[PDB]
């Protein structure tokens, strides 16, 4: 069925059925979804942690403490749990890595075309790095775009999920040693299948009317 | 299959100005923008959809400086959507959201409505008072909407291209969204690519998972 039907019917799951795992093929597909999301200048300023074992999810679940105990069950009961992370700083060695990958994938007919791409990426990278001083926020924006792509995609695969901002990033970061690796956790997304306990599965979806949020010209 | 569309979609560099969206597709595009999820269902956004040649030209003005090469995408495309984020989360917006959820029957009792409003106010207060990042927090929700939109339109058989290469100050002044309490973030022309689009035949490139993904 069309994505409009998927968009109108998907929902944030409030409780997962821990016995319903992703199929082996589905496990590979969600990884493909994560990698192929678009990003400004194809910068891909991200890293993903995909927890599928009881041990792995327990380590992620440490972040659902304090005022976030509300999300612990979700992190432990879902089949797979994805931690979306953003680079803490945009370094030149990474920018080079991106251009070389496009080059190796055959996107530049001449060594001038490749040089033109590195320059174009350098323009935006420096605009945020040197002038605006918001490269951390710029990269986080790309990660959130990835989350959006990911949420609709998994729903399209007939999978349930829930985006989570309610977790302790410092706790999660320390658990997986992300700071020293050059990353920071932003959004946690448990994916699997909802249980009968998921009260949100049967409730009507609510959104502000278009006359308030949309202008046609 | 959604994996097929994720692997086949691409950023179109040039649109065929002859291919316009059908009235059904034009409606579906707005449905996608409206139904995207957001933290606490805060929906801190505004969208400007330009379908007329005059409307599109107004948007295209934000690319007259160092972004001249982006004007053609904005004019040749059937529909052009500029994603805007609120500049500040106000109690008036917070009430509109919870009252709308109430109208839509998401609350069984007035206590749940009160609890939902309190839970959202909690997250909203934290960002403006403590973290001092409410503007970026709302902007991130808008980017999440963009991610959802790009996949959605690709699945509809439509071509699109997210554009960051535009002057937000110019675009803001054009549509007066400044006084309205919004800021332009992303421009997304939607339509059908022309035979001229070089990116259409180009292989997609992404870093391998051994670099970006850790399994535990
Ligand atoms: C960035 C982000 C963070 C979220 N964090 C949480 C969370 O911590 N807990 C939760 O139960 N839902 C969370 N949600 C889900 C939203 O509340 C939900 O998307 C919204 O109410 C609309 O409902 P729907 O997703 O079912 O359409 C989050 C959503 C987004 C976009
Ligand atoms: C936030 C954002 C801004 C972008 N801005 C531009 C732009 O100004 N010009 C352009 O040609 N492409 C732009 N793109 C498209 C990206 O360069 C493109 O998604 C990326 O190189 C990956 O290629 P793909 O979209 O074909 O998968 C933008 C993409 C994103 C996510
Ligand atoms: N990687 C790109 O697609 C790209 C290339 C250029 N250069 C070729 C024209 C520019 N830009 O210069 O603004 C901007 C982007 N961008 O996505 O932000
Ligand atoms: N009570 C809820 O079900 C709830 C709680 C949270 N926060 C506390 C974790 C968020 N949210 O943050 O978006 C959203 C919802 N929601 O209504 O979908």
């Amino acid at each position: 069925m069309d994505i409009i039907s998927v968009a109108l019917k998907r929902h944030s799951t409030k409780a997962f059925d821990a016995s319903k795992k992703l199929t082996p093929e589905q496990a590979e597909q969600i990884k493909t979804l994560l990698q192929y999301s678009p990003s400004s200048t194809n910068s891909q300023p991200w890293h993903f942690i995909v927890a599928s074992t009881e041990e792995g999810k327990a380590r992620v679940a440490k972040s659902a403490a304090g005022n976030y105990v509300f999300n612990e069950r979700k992190m432990l009961d879902a089949s797979h749990v994805v931690v979306f992370c953003a680079k803490t700083a945009m370094d030149d060695v990474w920018l080079k890595l991106v251009v070389d990958q496009e080059d190796a994938d055959g996107r530049f007919a001449t060594p001038e075309a490749k040089a033109a791409n590195d320059k174009g990426r350098k323009f935006f990278a420096d605009m945020h790095r040197k002038d605006l001083h918001d490269d951390a926020e710029w990269m986080a924006k790309q990660v959130y775009l990835n989350v959006g792509n990911f949420l609709l995609g998994v729903a399209a695969l007939g999978l349930d999920a829930v985006p989570i901002e309610g977790f302790d990033a410092a706790i999660l970061d320390a658990e997986f040693g992300l700071k020293e690796k050059g990353y920071t956790s932003l959004v946690v997304v448990p994916v699997g299948h909802h249980s009968v306990e998921d009260f949100n599965a049967t409730l009507p979806k609510s959104r502000l009317p278009q006359n308030i949020t949309l202008t046609e010209v």
